[PDB]
């Protein structure tokens, strides 16, 4: 027809598995309600029936599809559909559905009131002949095949219906694959990555003739690369089987098990193999084992094997229908000659994933596993610092398993067997999940971290003038590139923060970090230390590649004066006033381009013994006092820090903040913590003075703090600052002198 | 290919090489084509097993035994000249030496129009744009950007469009052109820039961006332009020609740019050194680094040599008193006998600059060496509205503005403080435009009418109260005994 009816397919974010969501003016345009029976037309004549539903996640012409759909359309991602309101659906009075029996393994006793009848209830399902859904539950996900219905070809299911499911299950036919294969609904967490993965490979495979009709040379050797156990064959194998290309899959450990020459002809029919079914992608994990550094190889058949493999990827330069992913542990564990052009071109970081990635991971493995309702998986997403997702696949398959050893294992052994209407009725508790996390828990990382931060403006009090001329400095060029251009300034990008010790130094590098939406990767003073006394200076060049590999990013250096500070004061050690780590750190800043936004952030808290080659233009130029906190100051950190406890409202705190000047922000954020600890000191020991007190239930005395604690946290108070650090910084404010 | 003979057994690679020659025996004359050689013959201590030191003993034995032919020749490849075995590259085997090099802007642009050339660009592509702003790539970056970018305008637009309808023709292709978005976008992200080695380049800063300090440039001239061009005069009067010469002067005098202006008058080229180069030369306790420095000057011939901060090994080490040793260094010494030991006539003109004329090692101050001392003083008014206009003719600025009050205001001020205080009166005014701008625009909107492109009194004077001077006059006394005493042979 060629109008508006011809839509390109995508991802779902609904979880149904007979819903499809569409945009607003897409529907005011077909004119329908929410709720109303659509019908799906696309390629090789199949036919879907669907409810639609609303939402303003979808854009102008894009369709939320999901994978069992269609897959039951016989269609793949990058395919057309056509769209057709069907509001004629009747109810039926007999439903015929049964399963394939290559899925039912293992299983006993009756399938029809344990899996059907708790899935056709409440859910005006529309249903067509022919149709597979899929169902979970039983720790399984079990799909389905329907047969015959009455009001033919289609209708829609309610509480007033039966379903006869009799007969044995049906051998599956030539032309689908299951739906155990992997796909894009089962990978939690790095979704940009995904996409960018996603955007660079789908034109060669999608449309092959295009590349046919316009010589230009796509990019051909994709490297990705992460830490270890985080599924990089399991994504590999995830978008080819998505995608919809032959796969093959070479493995470095077996083709290194063999001899010589049967090594030489396996990759070399691999290659020829991966060369008949074009198109077609082909993936060599554990190159380690393969193409080490040159110089941990001490043989002879090594070299041999490089110089194979490195003829073997230039002499498929003529091909153009496959494509190279590979993966190994490091970058820095290859051979160097090895990524070049022509043959390995493109870089691409897994990483390890975060608190929203480690809760869409625990979305992913706790899919059929019938949780409880006191199972919270906020908190485990919260509690779970520094973990990778085969580690949680461990963490939900131990709990499991101590779910199956504490209740059912010995209360049914003793009397019966074990079935599946009883693991209906399991399911697994907190407790657990707190067991399991608490012992046998291997974290398997100490690296450095890069995330976005979480703390936000207003979890400083005051600060107001320094906040918005740093956004300035910092926000301005990136959405206004024109302006810079037209008055022929190039922006700076350093700023150096100073000032007395504990005034809330990270936070607004935090904030300004959260704002902006950037990456943060934090240098502490003891890796600067464990930097010098090694003499190991190799590592600052991989921090700053990481750095220019997570643009756009903002690069915080805390306690820089240690390493001035550690070889003598400010007479120093018997040299001057330079030192190693920090000209090396001048000259890899340097010498990378202006416009990468990457914004590096200094910091100290003695401003005098520091070398003053760091203050030359180009490099860190910007000056900020950063002031003891005042009352106005005082009175919002407080109520900044004592927000997230619970305290009383008859309590005042003008009193000890008119009272406490010249105090540290790190002081009166200690005192409430000493005098919460004194609260629950009193709490617990009123507590156990209650139950010995009758019982040798539950009336709270008090959930919040009184003015005891603050007076006698005052009785425990100290300042942490002298005098004459304040005169030694006011130093700068009355001399103003600060060039160099 | 090296790796492909490196891909066979051992008599199968010893036929195929001596099969290889022969077959370029048999079409005579003809051209022959040997690259990754580090693959073939590496350097010796890397190797380890016992066929490499047979196949580069059969590559000797197989390239000496071509004397006898004259209608064949040899060309090769490797990546790096240190990276070859040293027994390799002698006289019968291997000769003529030539370095490629990267590319600069011209060869940027030069290859980026190749790269357009069946391309259909639209209008609003400004290929100078992309020239300037791409330092430090090679070419092959530069053809994947330019397919990154077409990959772009086919992923955007004209995709998604086409296969909703119909299929895809040519017809349709001559329609399409990319946009300069694309390329922002393709330069912006998935950049890997492949370098971070010394570059070689002519300069672009002239005379006229330097304002004043003109009897210095006119025997500066004197000093470098004279004897490349009358070698005769210097042959009759038998006065070799003296090749050092060492700024000295107080810090922030612009001590860079008298020496752009010497090589890019001359049409000479530039390797330029910083003091951090020799911080991390000399802690690192590695100098097989100066040799190389001062090869890729030779091959550089004509060039223009630039140490920067020279007085970070007298001045890191302590101070005047400096650390438990004395007054000599290993560096520095280093670059003495790299020095003197090369010839006089290849047109290597040695420039050194420091801001420390009193704790450097006077050995360097011998004749045949550095010699030549030009005092760099503070600036003059006149040198002062010279400056400060050389600076402002980038950024458009207003007529009715007057500078010559503060030109007569600031006495003793560095030229860099004179060009950072344009800077913040600059940044300044293009706070007050967009604030003026998002007031505008939130004011009726919640078009364009410009408030002003330029500067008026206002922002000079807030930077004149933000304003510092950044020398002491103890430092202009210390440099002034200089002058008082006059003595400075050694
Ligand atoms: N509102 C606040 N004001 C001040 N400090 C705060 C505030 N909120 C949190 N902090 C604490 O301040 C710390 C930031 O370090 P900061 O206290 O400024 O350095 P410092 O204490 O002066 N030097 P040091 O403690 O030895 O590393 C954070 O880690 C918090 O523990
Ligand atoms: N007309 C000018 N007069 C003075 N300085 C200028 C002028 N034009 C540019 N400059 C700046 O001067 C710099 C040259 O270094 P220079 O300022 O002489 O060394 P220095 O500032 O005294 N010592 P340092 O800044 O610590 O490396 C250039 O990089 C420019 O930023
Ligand atoms: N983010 C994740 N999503 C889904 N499964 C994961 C994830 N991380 C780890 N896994 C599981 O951990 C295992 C490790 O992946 P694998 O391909 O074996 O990596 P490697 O071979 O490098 O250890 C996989 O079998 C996978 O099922
Ligand atoms: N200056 C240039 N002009 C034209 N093409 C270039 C240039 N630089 C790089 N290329 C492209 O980059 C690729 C790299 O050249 P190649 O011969 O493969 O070098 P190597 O094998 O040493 O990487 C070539 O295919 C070439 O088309």
């Amino acid at each position: 027809k060629n109008r508006p009816n011809r839509l390109i397919v995508d991802e779902a974010i609904n979880e149904d598995n007979s819903v499809v969501s569409l945009s607003q003016p897409k529907m005011d345009e077909l004119q329908l309600f929410r709720g109303d029976t659509v019908l799906l037309k696309g390629k090789k004549r199949r036919e879907a029936v669907c409810i639609v539903l609303s939402d303003d996640e979808c854009s102008d012409e894009k369709i939320r599809m999901n994978r069992v759909v269609r897959n039951n359309l016989r269609v793949r991602l990058g395919d057309v559909i056509s769209i057709q309101p069907c509001p004629d659906v009747k109810y039926g009075k007999r439903i015929h559905v049964l399963p394939i029996d290559d899925t039912v393994e293992g299983i006993t006793g009756n399938l029809f009131e344990v899996y059907l009848k708790p899935y056709f209830l409440e859910a005006y399902r529309p249903i067509r002949k022919g149709d597979i859904f899929l169902v979970r539950g039983g720790m399984r996900a079990v799909e389905f095949k329907v047969v015959e219905t009455d009001p033919s070809p289609y209708c829609i299911v309610a509480p007033d219906t039966v379903i006869h499911c009799e007969g044995e299950p049906i051998k599956r036919e030539d032309e689908e694959e299951s739906l155990n294969e992997v796909g894009y609904d089962d990978i939690g967490g790095c979704r940009k990555q995904l996409a960018q993965i996603k955007e660079m490979v789908e034109l060669p495979l999608r449309h092959p003739a295009l590349f046919k009709a316009i010589g230009v040379k796509p990019p051909r050797g994709i490297l990705l690369y992460g830490p270890p156990g985080t599924g990089k064959t399991l994504i590999a194998r995830a978008v080819a089987n998505e995608t919809g290309a032959f796969f093959f899959l070479i493995n470095g450990p077996e083709i290194m098990s063999k001899l010589a020459g049967e090594s030489e002809s396996n990759l070399r029919k691999a290659f020829e193999e991966a060369e008949k079914n074009a198109p077609a992608i082909i993936f060599i994990d554990e190159l380690d084992a393969i193409a080490p550094k040159r110089e941990k190889t001490h043989g002879e058949v090594e070299r041999r094997i490089v110089s194979q493999l490195l003829t073997l990827m230039d002499g498929l330069k003529q091909r153009a229908h496959v494509i190279v992913m590979a993966a190994t542990n490091r970058p820095n564990s290859i051979d160097p000659a090895l990524r070049r052009f022509g043959r390995f071109d493109r870089e691409v970081d897994i990483g390890i994933p975060d608190a929203t990635g480690r809760l869409e991971i625990l979305q992913i493995h706790t899919k059929n596993m019938k949780l409880a309702d006191d199972v919270d998986l906020e908190q485990v997403a919260n509690e779970t610092h520094g973990h990778v997702g085969a580690d949680l696949a461990a963490l939900c398959s131990e709990a499991a398993l101590q779910a199956i050893r504490k209740k059912m294992d010995l209360i049914d052994l003793e009397d019966e067997t074990i079935d599946a209407e009883v693991m209906n009725s399991l399911a697994v508790t907190m407790d657990d999940f707190r067991w399991a996390l608490s012992q046998s828990n291997p974290s398997a990382l100490r690296e450095t971290v890069v995330e976005v931060p979480q703390v936000t403006w207003e979890d400083i009090g005051g600060l107001e003038d320094v906040k918005r001329e740093l956004q300035e400095l910092v926000q301005y060029p990136v959405e206004h590139p024109d302006k810079f251009l037209k008055f022929g300034m190039t922006p700076s990008k350093g700023v150096l923060f100073y000032g007395p010790p504990g005034c809330g130094k990270t936070l607004l590098a935090k904030a300004i970090a959260n704002e902006c939406q950037a990456n943060f990767i934090s240098i502490k003073g003891p890796e600067l230390l464990t930097m010098w006394f090694g003499e190991s200076e190799a590592n600052v060049r991989e921090i700053f590649d990481k750095a220019r590999q997570a643009a756009p990013c903002v690069l915080f250096f805390d306690e820089l004066d240690s390493i001035a500070k550690a070889r003598g004061g400010n007479i120093g050690d018997g040299g001057g006033a330079a030192d190693r780590v920090i000209n090396q750190i001048l000259t890899e800043m340097d010498g990378m381009s202006t416009k990468k936004n990457v914004f590096i952030i200094g910091a100290t808290n003695r401003p005098d013994i520091i070398d003053p080659a760091i203050l030359r233009p180009g490099r860190l130029d910007q000056l900020i006092y950063i002031p003891l906190p005042d009352e106005k100051s005082r009175v919002a950190i407080l109520k900044a820090n004592l927000r997230k406890s619970p305290v009383a409202k008859d309590v005042d705190l003008e009193f000890l903040a008119k009272m406490t000047n010249g105090f540290s922000g790190a002081d009166l954020t200690e005192i409430c913590q000493r005098a919460c600890k004194l609260a629950i000191r009193e709490s617990i020991e009123s507590e156990i003075r209650r139950e010995r007190e009758r019982q040798t239930e539950e009336d709270d005395p008090v959930p919040e703090i009184r003015r005891d604690h603050f007076e006698e946290a005052m009785r425990f108070a100290r300042r942490s600052v002298s005098d004459n650090d304040i005169r030694k910084y006011e130093m700068f404010a009355q001399t103003l002198q600060q060039s160099r």
